[PDB]
């Protein structure tokens, strides 16, 4: 932990996408609302037809995120292709960020591939057709600006990646005023595929990349 570094238990969630910047501003609730975790559990089991995304408040007065990644291959695996590609997913997702903390971010290296390796959540996108998920590592964060530099470096992690899953990260959710699609809810109104959670994280505020309560587990670093 930090004393700099304070946390975050407001989460903040758009209805639809393309929400303007005036309807954010002023909170119209038609288009965008913030939640306590279990408000916004309960909202997604009263509104089964939700679209939620969540995205950070106010990012230039607050902008601490644990690092993620969308994982956007448009094709299916064998299932034991997918458990081998995971595993060696995590491997080079950690050991690439870890290197740039620790040549840009003034960053402990061991304790980013700690972090990361040590407790992450996965969902599965319910599409078979593909293999989509998003990756929250739980216990390691940044800032926002902090992944917008790295965003050329992941970018070139997937192209000289041989793993499928690798090759698929979408750096383009790296930007200001981003979104990560709340898990268990729809993208739109005309599709019906989801993500669920998966073992061994069942918590909202697992799956949720704006959710800051650190502890000394935690591992914390930023642009220097
Ligand atoms: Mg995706
Ligand atoms: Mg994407």
């Amino acid at each position: 932990m930090d004393a700099a570094i304070r946390g975050n238990d407001v989460i903040f969630v758009l209805k639809t996408i393309g929400v303007p910047s005036a309807c954010r501003q002023n909170e119209d609730p038609r288009f965008v609302e913030a939640f306590k975790c279990d408000e916004l559990e309960r909202y997604i089991d009263n509104n089964p037809e939700c679209t939620l995304f969540e995205s950070l408040r106010d990012e230039e007065a607050y902008s601490i995120v644990r690092i993620f990644m969308d994982v956007d291959l448009d094709a299916c695996l064998d299932e034991i292709d997918y458990l081998t590609a995971i595993q060696d997913f995590i491997i080079e997702v950690s050991n690439c960020v870890a290197r740039f903390a620790f040549t840009e971010c003034g960053a402990i290296h061991e304790n980013v591939i700690k972090s990361m390796r040590s407790n992450f959540s996965l969902t599965k996108s319910t599409n078979r057709d593909k293999t989509s998920f998003h990756i929250i590592f739980l216990d390691t964060y940044t800032t926002m600006d902090t992944l917008i530099a790295m965003k050329r470096t992941l970018l070139e992690l997937s192209r000289s990646s041989e793993n499928p899953l690798t090759r698929s990260i979408d750096t383009a959710v790296y930007r200001r005023k981003t979104t990560l699609r709340v898990v268990g809810t729809r993208k739109n109104p005309n599709c019906d595929t989801i993500h669920v959670m998966q073992p061994p994280h069942d918590n909202i505020e697992d799956y949720l990349f704006t959710y800051v309560d650190m502890n000394n587990n935690s591992y914390y670093f930023s642009l220097q």
